[PDB]
């Protein structure tokens, strides 16, 4: 999660409880079903979760098929927002969306991530 500590944001793990509690509320919910996306939009307003903290999070509640197409199709978004010039405030001279978002203070970087992230999760692929 990005949390305030002195005067800024930063980094700090994932609470066991803040796993336990997201884990519990999901797991009877489709992968990329509507209230699949919305309980996870509630962690992400909840903790601001970097890309680790997402990806360290699916190892909860993703099976490894569906990570797998997840982060596939996330790789893909970002490529192509990037190419077709919807990513605000992003210059990749400075490092892939990625791996800016991680600052804590790259919120604004970061919360396109978190939506992007988001939205991969519609259309795993199926028959």
């Amino acid at each position: 999660p990005i949390i305030s500590e002195g005067n800024r944001n930063r980094h700090r793990a994932w609470a066991l409880r803040e796993l336990q509690d997201i884990k519990k509320e999901i797991e009877n919910k489709a992968p990329g079903s509507q209230v699949w996306i919305q309980t996870l939009r509630l962690a992400i307003l909840q903790a601001d979760p970097t890309p680790a903290d997402l990806e360290q999070l699916c190892q909860y509640i993703a099976s490894p098929v569906d990570q797998t197409a997840h982060m596939t199709s996330l790789t893909a978004a970002i490529a192509a927002a990037e190419a077709a010039n919807t990513l605000q405030g992003f210059n990749p001279q400075n490092g892939t969306l990625t791996q800016q978002s991680a600052q804590p203070n790259a919120g604004d970087l970061r919360s396109q991530y978190q939506n992007l992230w988001l939205q991969a999760w519609k259309n795993l692929p199926t028959r």
